[PDB]
């Protein structure tokens, strides 16, 4: 079916304000057009971000009850590490709190200063953590990525001609690790096929360079892979997800994507040698090892979420509920980052709103009038998200001016989705009306969580 | 608009198993052919009953966690004191566990034998008491109301006439009180308009004689005040409901519906002596009147859930979900029962199956194919649930042969609604293959709930 | 040993406000010197009852989350059906809203007016529901249970004679049935053994008498004979109490006593007659056989909680917690009940107060003293709860005249235990200090609950 | 008095399976004799550590229920936010997962490389960040405090002496702050006066020097003060809080310590420079500054804990209960660290197995002989825990070679208290019998956390 319903019911629910259009004005006034400034409380729809915001189950629920909060020893870390290993495959795992923690650790352990890494693209802070411990990233996505408006897919994969040009021109030991995401998230979440990870796992044993995947949308790309990749056709979620890590030597994971949990991560690995450096490591930066900076009633909720997220038909209605988002969007003509991908819808803001000039701040804008027009929240990731430059003064000049639309797994309906869409298409037909922003208050760093904005 | 989105956010779901049209053909075998044989967890949409099945909220959740287990003085029965006595105005409550137990209280405390009750229409539990504490009920709807194709506003009016034709020939002090249920289940969930209990007060106080409503959906209720009554277009749905009650001497309530509990319910009234008695009555049946056979985290979680019940969006929503329903059968032809209530959409099985006969067993035959082929439960509410006379052996052979899609609160989505619908629709393309049944266990007494059936 | 600590820890903790000597002496004066009428907020440690004011485990509250709110085919009744099957051996359940909504059931179901019901003793809702449906109730206990002083073993045991003479005298099918209470509330909670519930059966089972175990603290009764019969020192609890249920032909059980949950009950048969009609009944006062006033989260609560009670350390504890307590009142010469039963201990307020006659309240007065000296609540039974005379007008004179100290299970430490008899003994040393009340405000129904007093 | 009852109920418990001594004997001999290997769930009193395994209360659950898990503006963030400057009295707050993150970002902003940081005493991870980001730790605790058998009030507190010379001599500019703890764990959580405080406060704020607590346990900090400085006897915990942190620029707070829960922390600090400086670096190791690694129900649980910990009765308890276990063992000739701290008891494993050398590791034999006597889990703190030289390969000698028993908050009670003390006592009584232990598995790195033993 293109669009299936929910393959389980409402069991609570989050009340919501449904205040009015005048209030949300006031509210969006009072937080200087910065939709990062508005109150949850004020928000009917929130899609910031599909980080940490999912809906979780009744079961998950219920082992929130039993978390065993010892220091050592939990039965909840036992649990967490039996269903990880049986999932993922890899020997060994340390938990962090979220990715990021496991990518501190990942970094510090594997790149020594002077090395590169080699990525599908990069992510904030997988690419801050391989700079810090003295990585240089390179890009070794495909061509194809960087065009928003091809519609192919697999547009994740890694062109091998690009890894075979980095090992000829800086050597293969000088390579730290390749730094396989599934799915992408800078080009729209768009999957990696298993072929390519195959390949590159080929490529990478030929030299012995390490493979870790950025693993926090897996599940998402596993379902890709089920639907459109020849031959998955009838191969399980399950099955699918357990190939694709059999392509690398370890990963750091996001439990808030798509292990179905508002906190917690891991770092996993197959070897002993990096696994007792992990070990000392996470003690000074999460905790022990046998919690790695969570409750342990939240390694039950995250060992029980990755274990539903393996169900064929949640997934399935994850990626076809934002898809269905995409569909609404591309039948009014609404210009989007292309295909659909697994977690979110881009807007191009740019095409959105072409009578604004780029320092009029179109996605800036275009989220903001989006809030105003309906409760939804969404983020700005364009020039200001971007930054000014330190060394000119001048604002940064992104190829991707985007409004992201970020869908929290099981939260929303399809109803849902039709007041973004119908908020934004309105929007759209009368884009010319959407005033841009101009800066009243600008911080020297981190500009897009708290600047303030006025219209022009 | 038509169809609103809902008005909160899910913030827990519950897991379903997304089993096969032949594993639900063997389920349904192994139940008999009848669905209240069936197992919740075979079914993905369980539609049996609207009562006690409603998803609570976060704040709801968050009341579960402070149940003061206290005897006496439990802050929990404070709250819900607090709360009722303002939403509904009454002067005093006495908890019961669910509403056939302030139903027990209510009669044995108002009803000498030989006296009258004149209700619109009739509940099961509601007319046992009051017949079982030596009452004669007088169905005193307006006749309109038996009519199922009528699509008529306020069909649960009662007929003015026929309150004063009953005063007349039998007296007003032989009439124990007026029982008005809002609304009103057995015509399918149908309002009554507050001129109409505006009018009825005023002749029962005229030969005062006492009103007390059955008022388990009286948020439901009053939701159709504001939509269709004139004068209530911009009245706040907590205003309707301290109006409605206004007019009555006190009610029975069913927290299982409109309170959006899973149990719970409460009997309230204005007079002393009453009250003094209802006290003592209820420590024997239901326990001390300070938690009245509920938990206190039971008691919070009702008084929480009430005031939810207020949120206009909420109950538009409510009521518009089940409407989407009913318009999509009645799109496509499929004969139901008009207009649609609050709470349910009833199939005509007669016109659905118009190659069966009754004895034949439509409305049950067709709930099991409706579950055989979506996963979705109906409650028969035909022939087999009006049991065989006791003189002449015979099956009764009510007006009314249907099948009931009952939905509870803020469980489903518009896109469960479309599974329901979609599939009920597809059995209509080819009614003609629907089998009818026979029985092979029949039960002495309350055969609904456990007879056995093969086709025919 | 003597006093083992608690087998188990704390997961959660419930506040108190700790307040002063001074306020508590304020709040019971606004509480008119009755127990009754203070908050639960106002009181530290609250022994009013031990119904329904047990603490679950971290597991109930697992199954708490995962309530399956089903009307029909709920996954928690099959697990409490297949639960109390396993654990009492019965045939059938029918669960209910709590013990008393049992009895309504089995007295409907069992009786006929002008027949007898012989029972080891008495209490209040069990003994309402026989002579509310035309029982006179014989009480066949031993005559020295009834002696307050003396310390037997198995004080509830019937008196096999009294049985004998009543068959002979009244015929076998005269006697609806023998209700055997396990343990005995009225002589202060104590056990009835093996042996005795073995010979009753065999005399029942000779005249076809049937035999129905009022089972609410039938737990706390298997304790006493593992610990205290001879040959049952190595059975296990569970061995124990499926053994009882084996003499019975069904029960009446409050899951607020043993089955360590806040709410729930059930009612247990064998003979397939008897469970048709009790599901036809259970319907109008209770709710569907399903459910039967509950919500699932309760009967999954209810059924964890009948299992964890069969750990022997769990209820070797609670049974040894109440006879410190007795047993420090004892070492300082306070007057009490004996021996010390299940789950309350019982002061003998006219020995405590030999200066204050029963028409100045001893009990009455005694019980406020112990709030207002510790914050600890008790309850009053004695001439104030036996009430005013139907006829006379005049108060009864109970021969007990007493102060009840129920215990919740796993609510309270032995430091609990001891700010209750520190401040019982030093009350004790200055008993003449303690002033005789007389009423202020005495409703003409359920004086106990909401009379009002001053000091004479 | 010397040793008051709990000021709370249990709501809720864990259940304990309760093995026998061969039981523990063979999961003992399972876990190599390292008390760090037992499974949670074969320990019946989990002394291991006080660290996040507090026992919550209704009320924190209920905060559990109600997270607004968005990524920007939470509820819970605010309630966080509004609480933690109410009663620390700090301008700017930034969350983290836990103490140790908040360390990582002090330390990365307040030192350059080559300062010193002074402290009195230190701890692993704190002393870890500052070594890792340039500073030298330098001890200005008073001498006294390394003194294991002074019972001295105050012990924790600064040599003034010490501050005032490592001024002079290294120069004000040239210390990067003043760490001052509280309690100070290293000397078996010592206390620090309100004097010392405010005499550390002035001097460092005569040469512009910064101070930042490490505040885990600053609540049994008040504690002490209120009991035992002089004017301070009649000052409420709150004020005493306030009071303490009045003499900061900021602090380090891990929640899972004093603020009652079992994950959580935070960073607070005055100055705007370093708060927009501190912003910046959360968002790569924890989280956005509005959250900081923590779910919202978390930043929910942390503000309701930190307020519940200012209840007078409650810190008192805490710490008495402590105490009591002390008192146990000396008034029975046990060697423990003296005075008892506010969280933990010492034992002193050196004086405690005089038959056996420190290469024998006394204090992990004894931490495993005290499992297998009771199924109390203990802490080796001693020659295993202090690791192998870095330089030389020989195991360091450390002047404390202890156990540690760890007291979580609100967990047990003082029948576990005599478990654990009649378990040691006995032990001590024929202590010659305790073997010593030689290495069969030692790690390389954190080998207290995996290292295998035999007996010698
Ligand atoms: C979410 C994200 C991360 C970081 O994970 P956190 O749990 O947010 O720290 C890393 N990589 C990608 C691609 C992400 O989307
Ligand atoms: C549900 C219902 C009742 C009975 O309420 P319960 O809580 O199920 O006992 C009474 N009247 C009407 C109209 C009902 O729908
Ligand atoms: C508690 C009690 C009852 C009644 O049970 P409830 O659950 O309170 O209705 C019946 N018999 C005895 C002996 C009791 O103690
Ligand atoms: C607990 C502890 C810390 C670290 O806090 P975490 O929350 O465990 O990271 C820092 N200092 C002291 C004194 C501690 O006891």
């Amino acid at each position: 079916m293109n669009y299936p319903a929910e393959p389980f019911r409402i069991k609570s629910v989050e009340t919501v304000s449904m205040i009015s259009r005048d209030e949300r004005v006031k509210k969006m006034q009072e937080a200087g057009y910065n939709t990062f400034l508005l109150n949850s409380k004020d928000i009917y729809i929130d899609l910031l971000t599909d980080s940490g915001t999912n809906a979780m189950s009744d079961k998950q629920w219920a082992g929130m009850m039993i978390g065993d909060e010892a220091y050592a020893g939990s039965e909840n870390f036992y649990h967490l590490e039996k269903t990880v290993k049986e999932l993922f495959g890899f020997k060994h795992i340390v938990p962090t709190h979220q990715g990021r923690g496991a990518e501190n650790l990942l970094s510090q352990l594997a790149i020594k200063p002077g090395q590169y890494v080699a990525g599908n693209m990069y992510f904030t802070t997988t690419r801050f953590h391989q700079e810090k411990n003295g990585a240089t990233f390179v890009d070794i996505v495909r061509d194809e990525a960087h065009d928003a408006s091809l519609n192919l897919p697999f547009k994740g994969d890694i062109d091998l001609n690009k890894l075979a040009t980095l090992i000829k021109e800086k050597g293969a030991e000088n390579i730290a690790y390749i730094c396989l995401a599934v799915t992408v998230n800078l080009a729209g979440g768009q999957p990696v096929s298993m072929a390519n990870m195959r390949a590159v796992h080929e490529m990478a044993s030929t030299y012995g360079i390490k493979i870790f995947y950025d693993a926090t949308r897996c599940v998402e790309n596993a379902y890709f892979i089920k639907e459109q990749e020849a031959g998955y056709e009838n191969v399980s979620i399950k099955d699918i997800v357990h190939e694709m890590f059999s392509y690398a030597d370890g990963c750091t994971m996001s439990g808030k994507k798509d292990c179905l949990v508002n906190i917690g991560g891991f770092l996993c690995m197959n070897d002993e040698e990096m696994f007792s450096a992990a070990k000392e490591l996470v003690v000074v930066y999460e905790g022990m090892p046998s919690y790695g900076g969570l409750a342990g009633r939240d390694m039950e909720a995250m060992a029980i979420g990755l274990r539903e997220a393996m169900q064929y038909e949640y997934i399935e209605h994850r990626v076809k509920q934002v898809r269905y988002l995409g569909d609404k969007l591309r039948e009014a003509g609404v210009p989007i980052v292309e295909p659909t991908g697994g977690h979110a819808v881009f807007l191009d803001a740019r095409r959105f709103c072409p009578h604004l000039t780029q320092d009029q701040f179109p996605a800036q804008s275009l989220a903001a009038s989006i809030y105003m027009e309906t409760g939804v929240r969404s983020m700005e990731r364009g020039i200001v998200s971007a930054g000014r430059s330190k060394e000119t003064g001048e604002n940064h000049r992104p190829k991707l001016e985007t409004v992201r639309l970020t869908i929290p797994r099981r939260v929303y309906t399809y109803a849902h989705m039709d007041v973004v869409a119908d908020g934004i298409i309105k929007l759209y037909q009368h884009k010319e009306d959407i005033r841009g922003l101009t800066f009243v208050y600008e911080p020297k760093q981190l500009r897009f969580f708290t600047a303030r904005f006025d219209f022009i």
